[PDB]
């Protein structure tokens, strides 16, 4: 229950290249790296936070910079 765009539909798209990419799902981690990149404005920093907190996982840097531009598109508004 969030009550704002962006979160949704940044955890949407995220939770929709989880599936594209790594062929598994995980909203909740996909909300984590949203709520990362809710923070993160710089994308290199975004790489950073995943590798750092979610190193256990392998990010291919397509798969974070998609993430970063669902995220971005959400939370300019980008529908």
């Amino acid at each position: 229950d969030l009550p704002s765009a962006f979160e949704e539909k940044a955890i949407e798209k995220v939770d929709d290249l989880l599936e594209s990419y790594m062929g598994i799902r995980d909203t909740e981690l996909a909300a984590t790296m949203v709520e990362l990149g809710k923070d993160k404005r710089n994308p290199d920093e975004l790489a950073e936070a995943l590798d750092e907190r979610l190193g256990d996982f392998a990010f291919p840097d397509e798969f974070v910079f998609d993430v970063w531009g669902a995220i971005g598109d959400a939370k300019v508004g980008r529908y």
